[PDB]
């Protein structure tokens, strides 16, 4: 029997998950770091997909390959400056990070931050 022979295409769905089906979204753990040498060398990287890359990029922006005092977090980090003292707070959210930063550092103020 002579059948119809044509490839089957259609209209693909541009949707990813839904509300009808789509479990409450667990956080997307991104990896980041803020490399801050007391020298004033600051660098930050966030929303990375690999801890190694994040760390490398943090060191990259800091400037030193071996930039230490690097804060590595998969949360949000907030760096406060207090008269040449640099303190980095950490919280899942920037609100919690600023809260932690100001918990650990008072007197000064948060001027740098980066959230994953």
């Amino acid at each position: 029997p002579t059948v119809d022979a044509h490839l089957a295409n259609g209209s693909m769905s541009e949707v990813m998950m839904s509300e009808i089906a789509g479990l409450p979204i667990p956080p997307i753990i991104h990896y980041g770091a803020i490399a801050y040498a007391p020298s004033g060398a600051s660098g930050k990287a966030w929303h990375q997909r690999t801890p190694a890359r994040a760390e490398q990029v943090a060191l990259e922006k800091c400037g030193d390959k071996t930039c230490k005092v690097v804060s590595r977090f998969t949360r949000c980090g907030a760096v406060a400056y207090n008269g040449s003292k640099y303190q980095g707070g950490t919280g899942l959210t920037r609100r919690a990070a600023e809260d932690d930063a100001v918990n650990r550092l008072e007197g000064g103020r948060i001027v740098n931050w980066a959230c994953n």
